[PDB]
């Protein structure tokens, strides 16, 4: 996070993982399209010259309040594809909370286990520590007949028992609760220290 104790303002992170095609740009789409106008800015998508089409998003939001403060969250995805190791740490640089989103899709179940171990991985190599920073797993495509079982799903995924949440992230199934555990998380801990 970044505190300005002068100008008042707090400016959080919230990072979307997981593997190629998951749902994190479509959460962040139904986000933005459900969200009042008061309380949102501008959802856009991010490149480089170096490589065009490699897209990722960042979309500002106003949720929980810290009194005293103006707190917003700012909201990245990262390219989930295996080889954009580099994007995804770039990204993840000062990261606050974070969603991985998985999908439910039996064929993608190791691509969603390489995919939470490279999360792991990458907040080890910035100094940080998966099973400390506020973290919620979304079990996403909950609608498609080779979907996994919700129970094999948190056995494979999610062995600590941190929030998980069934989405269907294109008609909003699960989408605010999970955004919404991961804000609260967040702002506990910026009132702690
Ligand atoms: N059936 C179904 N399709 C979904 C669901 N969530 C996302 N999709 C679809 O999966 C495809 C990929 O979703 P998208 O959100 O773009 O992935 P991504 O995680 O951002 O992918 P990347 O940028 O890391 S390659 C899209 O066609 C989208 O509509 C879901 O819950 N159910
Ligand atoms: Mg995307």
């Amino acid at each position: 996070s970044f505190i300005n104790y002068s100008s008042r303002e707090i400016n959080c992170k919230i990072v979307y993982y997981g593997p190629g095609l998951c749902g994190k740009t479509t959460n962040l789409q139904y986000i933005y399209n459900k969200t009042a106008a008061e309380t949102k800015g501008k959802l856009i998508s991010l490149s480089t010259e170096t490589d065009r089409t490699l897209f990722f998003d960042f979309l500002p939001l106003s949720l929980g309040e810290i009194r005293g403060f103006k707190t917003r969250f700012h909201l990245y995805t990262v390219p989930g594809q295996v080889f954009y190791d580099a994007s995804r740490k770039l990204i993840l640089k000062g990261v606050d909370g974070v969603v991985f989103v998985a999908d439910s899709q039996i064929e993608r179940m190791e691509a969603n286990m390489e995919s939470l171990e490279n999360l792991r991985i990458n907040l080890a190599e910035q100094g940080y520590d998966l099973n400390k920073i506020p973290y919620v797993i979304q079990y996403n495509k909950r609608d498609l007949p080779n979907a996994v079982t919700v129970e094999e799903m948190r056995k494979a995924l999610n062995h600590r028992n941190i929030p998980e949440y069934q989405a269907v992230a294109p008609t909003g199934v699960g989408v605010f609760d999970t955004l919404k555990a991961v804000a609260k998380l967040v702002l506990t801990e910026l009132k702690k220290g």
